[PDB]
């Protein structure tokens, strides 16, 4: 329904694994960026080409393929619903 829950998911999932590698740049390159998409979710100033401009989940889904899927799974699809929503595109998958 929204792009703010599919981020938010990640966020917890993050949190999880960050616990066990305290202190990875892989998990800190891809946390900061949820950060992203839901300041401009909010804000209407703010820059939200960007979103576009953004390639979050590449890293992802290959380093956090096997080791952590439950984040790049929510990573992929949540730069993905961002960058629709930063131009006005609509958003529906299933």
């Amino acid at each position: 329904m929204t792009p703010i829950e599919y981020i938010d998911r990640a966020l917890a999932l993050v949190v999880d694994r960050l616990a066990r590698y305290p202190g990875y740049e892989v998990l800190l390159s891809a946390e900061k960026q949820l950060q992203y998409i839901r300041s401009v979710l909010l804000d209407r100033s703010l820059d939200r080409s960007a979103l576009h401009r953004l390639t979050l989940g590449s890293i992802a889904v290959k380093e956090f393929d096997e080791t952590d899927p439950e984040l790049s799974r929510a990573l992929k699809d949540a730069y993905y619903v961002g960058i629709r929503t930063g131009r006005g595109l609509k958003v529906d998958l299933p």
